[PDB]
């Protein structure tokens, strides 16, 4: 579009500018809020511009009967001048015990400098009115929501930018021989730690975890990543050498302050009991504190991509720091307010940028040192003294140097820069029209792009690795993508440079023994971090406002505010938790319910290992809390619904039950937060996916469930039609007693049989499978229809909300680990008003058989869960025939050498009245294909190679009693993913009566 050839560096600097320009300025946020409120106050104040009216305090007062306050003053005796907005930020109300007194020692005026302040230049507003008005505003929660929206809109931008800062900084420093080849390869190997050769830790001092640094370490090398430094990679032979280097660095007072900037403002101040980061650094330098308090906790980082970890911890720090900055800013440093921009601005490129009239960070007073960036020039340099002198309030409230000067200035310059760059390079270019040229350019062809897979190229321009894939949702359209910091997420890239285009996301799903690449979103159940099988009592996908019946925002939800969702347990009140922990001898074994916002991978580790920090390791020696301890790292949970809402937005919410003996707030300087050792055992009560992955454009449940039951009692199979799959791993006895059989290659001899009712108390070892998930699941179970589907059902949608009431009985019949299960039902034994529903679950290649012989109905499910190839089309058929012959009182008949699905059709036609077979055929597995047909056998292939998008099958039967006659109806169907919305829709059905 523009004159210049767009380049990777240019697009990087544009993203950097965008991150800084989008950042919420405290001054602007508060001013907009105050104008909004002023438009509806009483007295009405929509005339008052709070950035151009001045709260001025004086030490000399003189009575004036015509001025609005009743007093006039002389500028000579002005002690504090602020705009109304500044006066709101610095909590001016704290200067006055009775607000009504501020009317005599202060005034609101239309100008900030004048010989005499009086009725000639006053504003018609009392200082007391404004103080009362301020008391009714919570500015901390306002800036918290502003930061929440900022992160909702820029979290991926920040993550990708940070990753590219790391990669580009490493390459550039290696080409300048500032790091050896080994060091460059080490740094790159540490991003994903693919071969598991490296150990990655948060950088801590006395258990205080840095917000944006980390350590990568193996026997060969130790590395500290410290963003913003002139060389972000500090290498050492071992941890002792690294400690010595760090102590030497921070032995200079200024270097030490800059280093401490990598920790939250809370972690830097001393607590009631334990010292903070600043004291600990000072005393390490003086030598009173051993250097082994550097890297003392050794908290492991659990996310695959280290930049996910760094981004999440930077976001958390920004919430904490905004809190402090708005609430208490009296007698602080001038660069205080800049903490919330510390890390983002640390992503200035080390490779220097040249573009006409673009402001480079060092021309903005932002220098760099060996331990990170510095604002000393911007804040105190004589270059900017003129601009600062112009601004009111900076004289008496140091924090305003950041709030009124520095942040607005940097934001305006970043807006300038992004306009300049857009005018200089135009717009984007990706695989369009352009496939032929690109493919001839990299000596490739369509066949080279693996059908089911990807192809890695290196772009001739920047030598950026890129990945070609054929999109399954858009009929094979080829695209070029690159992996994000989030698992299963990719971004299309610029074909010339390789820079990621965060607008265009591609999702990598694994399902049906295939790899799908889709644009709209993934299949819940095929992502790398599948929750469905962790025995979590409550797991669901949170719906944003725009996906609900009721304001149409798509990056937030009312899951927790105003009314916490009824599905979720309510947390223990802070007062109860503090009472319990303070009387520890009495409530040591009692439990509280706590919340936390986490990444997908932290949530998965917590739900998997059932520990506070998702730690694999063991914990106790009759553990006893005692504050920080060498090599003991902590997770942090919360009791505030507001905090959990803000932290889990666009990520995951976790709710746990934990014993009081593991929790501690002794060294927590803010409210409603509790530390728990990472290895501490917990009970995971709930996990909510609040990522809001959706494309861009209760009486009801009881009544509906009753209607479903009334339809089922009538014999209308249509009540199970179109509503998705349903299963459940919950065991409840049902009234029906039936013959059950199991045939598994785990038991090569004999077919196990069971003729006792499935009792609630106990599973049956033969109708179980220790390999399904966290601790196995039942392959045959019975329950009642008050919960038709639970968290274990992959792809359930309708039966997660509605049901068929407690008067329906569900028989879930799955396949054995390497074999078949089966049930035989006496048809005369079903009773009116007690209908029976048989469900097969989510079909991914298994085979289901419904059949009738006399007054008996047989249902058999064969397959394997060990990902075996060839088993289900042959050996599974053998197990199914063994089960069918056992249940039908039959010695196995003649069977050929090649037993395949065709001989299943033949055997069912021979030894049964009528039958339905629902199976998964593929021309690449010839045994699975059915080329024969028999009248009394109906066939339904719920999967084929034709199906482009992810899919699954279902097969169900209803047994209903009416007029001393038992009606039996079976319905098989196959669902396929709707390309445009990533939701399952019915694709095929076959219905057969019995
Ligand atoms: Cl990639």
């Amino acid at each position: 579009g523009g004159r210049m050839k767009n380049q990777w560096q240019h697009q990087y600097f544009l993203s950097y500018s965008e991150l800084v320009a989008n950042f919420p300025s405290p001054e602007k946020v508060v001013s907009d809020y105050i104008k909004h409120k002023f438009s509806t106050t009483l007295p009405w104040f929509g005339w008052a511009d709070p950035d151009n009216l001045y709260f001025i305090r004086f030490t000399q007062s003189r009575s004036n009967n015509k001025s609005y306050t009743g007093w006039d003053h002389l500028g000579k005796y002005a002690i504090e001048t602020l705009t109304l907005t500044q006066a709101a930020i610095v909590n001016i109300g704290s200067r006055f015990d009775i607000f009504d007194e501020a009317n005599s020692t202060a005034g609101i005026y239309k100008t900030n400098n004048a010989d005499s302040f009086d009725e000639t230049n006053e504003a018609k507003m009392l200082p007391s009115e404004y103080l009362y008005f301020l008391r009714d505003c919570d500015f901390s929660n306002l800036y918290n929501k502003a930061l929440s929206d900022y992160w909702a809109e820029n979290y991926e931008k920040f993550s990708t930018l940070l990753q590219n800062y790391y990669i580009s900084s490493a390459y550039y420093l290696y080409k300048d021989s500032a790091i050896s080849k080994d060091e460059y390869e080490f740094s790159i190997d540490a991003i994903f730690n693919k071969k598991n050769k490296i150990l990655r830790y948060y950088f801590d001092v006395y258990g205080y975890y840095s917000s944006d640094m980390f350590v990568a370490m193996n026997d060969n090398k130790t590395m500290l990543f410290i963003p913003g430094a002139t060389n972000p990679f500090i290498f050492a032979d071992n941890i002792t050498d690294l400690r010595d280097k760090i102590k030497a660095l921070i032995s200079d007072k200024n270097t030490r302050e800059l280093f401490s900037k990598h920790f939250s403002l809370y972690d830097r101040q001393d607590g009631n009991t334990y010292l903070g980061v600043n004291s600990m650094l000072e005393q390490i330098v003086s030598g009173v504190v051993d250097t082994n308090y550097i890297m003392y906790s050794n908290k492991n980082i659990r996310e695959r991509n280290v930049f996910e970890s760094m981004a999440f911890s930077t976001r958390e720090r920004s919430f904490n720091d905004g809190d402090v900055i708005i609430k208490s800013n009296a007698e602080v440093q001038r660069d205080y307010a800049l903490n919330v921009l510390q890390t983002i601005l640390s992503l200035s490129p080390i490779f220097d940028i040249v573009l006409p009239e673009v402001s480079i960070p060092i021309s903005l007073g932002i220098t760099a040192s060996s331990v990170g960036i510095s604002f000393d020039e911007l804040i105190n340099g004589d270059t900017y003294e003129e601009r600062r002198s112009a601004i009111p309030g900076l004289a008496t409230n140091a924090v305003l140097l950041g709030i009124s000067f520095a942040i607005p200035f940097l934001i305006s310059k970043a807006e300038e820069n992004k306009l300049i760059i857009n005018n200089l390079v135009g717009s984007d270019e990706n695989i369009l029209n352009n496939l032929g040229d690109f493919l001839e350019k990299y000596n490739i062809s369509e066949s080279d792009i693996p059908e089911n897979g990807s192809l890695v190229i290196n772009l001739k321009n920047t030598n950026v690795p890129v990945r070609l894939v054929k999109l399954n949702d858009e009929e094979g359209e080829i695209v070029a993508i690159k992996g994000s910091t989030l698992s299963g997420i990719y971004y299309e890239v610029d074909t010339e440079t390789g820079y990621e285009i965060l607008s265009r996301r591609v999702f990598r799903t694994e399902y049906n023994e295939k790899i799908y690449w889709t644009r709209g979103g993934g299949l819940k159940g095929g992502q790398p971090f599948n929750f469905e099988g962790l025995d979590i009592p409550v797991y669901f996908i949170d719906k944003p406002y725009s996906e609900l019946a009721s304001s149409f925002v798509n990056d937030d939800s009312p899951l927790l505010f105003p009314e916490m969702d009824s599905r979720l347990p309510k947390p223990t009140p802070e007062l109860d938790i503090k009472y319990y922990s303070s009387n520890l001898s009495s409530f040591k074994e009692d439990t509280v319910i706590l919340m936390r916002g986490t990444t997908e991978e932290e949530a998965w580790n917590i739900a998997n290992y059932k520990t506070a920090g998702g730690s694999n390791k063991d914990l106790e020696e009759n553990f006893i809390e005692a504050g920080p301890q060498f090599n003991l790292s902590f997770s942090e949970y919360t009791s505030s619904i507001n905090s959990a809402d803000t932290a889990s937005r666009k990520h995951f919410l976790v709710i746990i039950k934990v014993q009081v003996k593991y929790i501690s707030n002794d060294n927590v300087l803010y409210a409603n937060h509790w530390a728990i050792p990472d290895e501490a055992p917990v009970e995971v009560l709930a996990v909510v996916d609040r990522r809001f992955i959706f494309p861009e454009p209760t009486e009801n449940v009881a009544e509906i469930s009753s209607i479903n039951f009334r339809r089922l009692n009538s014999g209308n199979i249509n009540v199970l039609k179109g509503r998705g799959v349903f299963s459940s791993r919950r065991l409840r006895e049902i009234y029906l007693r039936f013959d059950a059989a199991n045939a598994d290659e785990l038991r090569p001899g004999d077919v196990y049989v069971k003729k006792t009712k499935f009792d609630s108390m106990g599973y049956d070892s033969h109708f179980y499978n220790e390999g399904i998930g966290i601790n196995g699941a039942p392959t045959l179970n019975t329950y009642t229809g008050e919960y038709v589907a639970d968290s274990s059902s992959q792809g359930a949608t309708y039966w997660l909300k509605y049901n068929l009431t407690n008067e329906t009985s569900i028989i879930k019949v799955s396949n054995s680990a390497r074999g078949a299960n089966g049930i035989k039902i006496a048809l005369e034994e079903i009773e009116e008003n007690k209908p029976v529903v048989i469900t097969s679950g989510t079909l991914t290649g298994s085979t289901v058989v419904f059949a009738r012989k006399g007054e008996y109905f047989y249902a058999v499910h064969t397959g394997n869960s060990e990902s075996l190839i060839g088993f289900t089309s042959t050996s599974g058929v053998a197990k199914a025939i063994e089960v069918l012959s056992s249940l039908s009182e039959l010695e196995v008949p003649a069977l050929p050498d090649v037993i395949n699905n065709n001989t299943l059709v033949e055997y069912l036609s021979d030894n049964f009245d009528s039958a339905l077979i629902s199976y998964s055929s593929s021309s690449l597995k010839p045994n699975s294909m059915i080329n024969i047909s028999r009248e009394n056998v109906s066939t339904f292939s719920y999967y084929t190679d034709d199906i482009q998008l992810p899919s699954f099958g279902t097969s169900v039967t209803i047994l209903v009693r009416t007029n001393d006659n038992t009606v039996v109806r079976s319905l098989s169907e196959s669902y396929t993913m709707n390309s445009n919305s990533s939701k399952m829709v019915v694709f095929n059905v076959l219905q057969k009566d019995f």
